[PDB]
RNA sequence: GAGACUUGGGCAAUGUGACUGCUGAUCAGCAGUCACAUUGCCCAAGU
RNA sequence: GACUUGGGCAAUGUGACUGCUGAUCAGCAGUCACAUUGCCCAAGUCUCUU
């Protein structure tokens, strides 16, 4: 924090390794194991017409 | 994306300008302290 | 009666040393303002983009 030239390009974007959440880490599933099946429930707001 | 324009946060310096504060030495005046010199007086002794 | 030594009381001075005031001069420091041209970010308006 006492350098002051380190500044200089303080515009230098963070460059990142993206990964996924707990339940998408190894979600695929297998022959002959139980997994789980999430229906999407979806509700149309706009006016019938 | 290419850009122009403005306020910002600043980073720099090239200037330049003025402000403020302090130390030290010297002189003068005054006050006071150390020693020293001169003219006396008197005393203490010894021979 | 000379000779010697020492001390004390005086006055008349001198040599300096500090203390205070004022003045003079040299010697340092902390700043501040501000024109000039530069550099990196933040948010804006517009051409273009669309």
């Amino acid at each position: 924090v006492t350098a002051t030239v380190n500044k200089a390009d303080k515009s230098k974007d963070r460059t990142y390794k993206t990964e996924c959440p707990l339940e998408f880490y190894d979600a695929l599933p297998r022959v002959g194991e139980i997994c789980y099946a999430y229906e999407i429930f979806l509700e149309p707001q706009f006016e019938s017409c």
